[PDB]
């Protein structure tokens, strides 16, 4: 590592914390210490701890030359701060992936370089390691991959899993327009095979294919992306760009991955974007970036941007992956705030935390109001049973679904300082949006009818 770079950094980050405003500030979703966040990188298991990385700028909260932000925890909740794993170099340290080998965490990302020709960048694969799970040197011989059909200028975002004796890896590209997945595989992670396209946009899939993932859940591959490019359909889309999978199975002899092509969006929110899954003890964990390219970021002004998702666990219910909180996030609830009766126009005051599960009758309007308690931005959360939808109508725009309950019709509903995560149902259903107001969460009960609602607030499992 440079020395100088790496100091120069530690302690920028160090004294220019004190200036970043607190009041949007997540008390249990991973934040950037300052400056800006995107995508995250190389979820992982090593040593003993949960390790995430994710696409940082540290100098200001909108993007700039990216490096490798970095976390770990004992309980996929509860979060500290490590220092920055990766600093550009001649190369931006774009998104990737890790796996452990050995005694080391390896990571796979895209290095971005500059050139003189009408792209003006070129990307390919580097590699880089650590002994210690703090310190990460970069392979002296980088790139290790740098082949990609058509000689497509787009190649980022791999996605490393072992498979019996090789290592595979899905990456992101493009070709005349076309959005497009690739599988490589490799016996040393260094020499790596061109094995497949193993995707492609046949015109209505967008013209680039980021942060792919691939995973077998109940019993079939999921094919797990973030296309651009998609035209917002009815009511789906409407985001910049999409996160969502296909249902198939990968055929390891021939590398096919056979699909009827049926893209579903995974989160119906308004900022959701770019995920990384992991599994272990026979569970699947998915995390995401929580805000959205090319849309105001309300925390922009106050020294930062950008924090993840809750991690949720997934399952495969028929055609449909599921997403639920961990099974132990309950540790966060501090006060309990209500149970029973919530009657129609009654609210509950929570601080910048809250956790409600509610139940009404869905042969009638359920609606929520959302707003601080000093007034200013609002948020509805409603269920229309003349349309049988549920509708998120954050500050004037407009997110919904059609909603079949597979079995519970409650509705579990996630509040921190500015993000809102509705689990509908057994997690059939589920928004992630970034939510903004003046002071400590109210949440009034708009509907016709008297609701149900267990209330608690919730601790803080993050920095500030």
């Amino acid at each position: 590592q440079n020395e100088t770079a790496k100091r120069e950094l530690e302690e920028y980050i160090a004294d220019k914390k004190a200036e970043i405003n607190p009041r949007y500030r997540p008390h249990y979703h991973i934040s950037p210490p300052v400056g800006w966040m995107n995508d995250p990188n190389g979820f992982s298991y090593y040593k003993g701890k949960f390790h995430l990385f994710y696409q940082f700028y540290p100098y200001d909260s909108v993007w700039g030359p990216m490096h490798w932000g970095h976390v770990s925890s004992s309980n996929l909740i509860d979060w500290e701060h490590l220092p920055t794993a990766l600093i550009p170099e001649t190369e931006m340290c774009f998104s990737g992936g890790a796996v452990v080998h050995g005694d080391d965490l390896v990571l796979l990302y895209t290095g971005r370089v500059t050139t003189d020709t009408d792209p003006f960048y070129n990307e390919t694969q580097y590699l880089a390691f650590s002994n210690d799970g703090v310190n990460f040197r970069k392979y002296e011989g980088n790139p290790v991959l740098s082949y990609v059909p058509d000689n497509s200028a787009d190649f980022r975002d791999p996605k490393i899993w072992k498979f019996k004796d090789h290592w595979y890896v899905v990456i992101g590209s493009s070709s005349n327009k076309q959005g497009r997945v690739l599988l490589y595989r490799s016996g040393d992670l260094f020499n790596w095979e061109f094995l497949s396209v193993l995707g492609e946009s046949d015109g209505d899939m967008g013209y680039m294919w980021e942060c792919p993932d691939l995973f077998e859940l109940g019993g079939k591959t999921i094919f797990l992306w973030s296309p651009q490019g998609l035209e917002p359909k009815g009511d789906r889309y409407k985001n910049t760009y999409q996160t969502g999978y296909y249902i198939g199975e990968l055929d390891y002899e021939t590398f096919e991955f056979k699909t009827d092509k049926y893209f579903q969006e995974l989160d119906y929110g308004h900022d959701f974007y770019a995920t990384q899954t992991i599994q272990g003890d026979g569970k699947t964990y998915l995390i995401g970036w929580f805000n959205m390219w090319e849309v105001p970021h309300l925390e922009e002004e106050d020294g930062w941007a950008g924090t993840t998702t809750l991690v949720r666990e997934l399952q495969l219910i028929g055609t449909r992956i599921t997403m639920n909180p961990l099974e132990g996030i309950q540790d966060l609830r501090t006060d309990s705030v209500h149970n029973g009766d919530l009657e129609p126009q009654q609210a509950i005051e929570f601080g910048p935390t809250a956790e409600i599960i509610l139940q009404g009758c869905l042969d009638q309007k359920i609606e929520l109001l959302i707003q601080g308690k000093e007034g200013g931005l609002v948020t509805t959360v409603t269920w229309d049973p003349e349309v049988g939808k549920v509708i998120v109508n954050r500050s004037g725009e407009v997110r919904q679904v059609e909603w079949v309950p597979i079995g519970k019709t409650s509705w579990r509903l996630f509040l921190d300082a500015s993000s809102l995560e509705l689990f509908c149902g057994e997690g059939e259903v589920v928004f992630s949006s970034r939510i903004f107001s003046d002071g400590d969460w109210v949440v009034k009960n708009s509907s016709p009818q008297t609701l149900s609602v267990e209330a608690y607030r919730l601790r803080r499992s993050v920095p500030a």
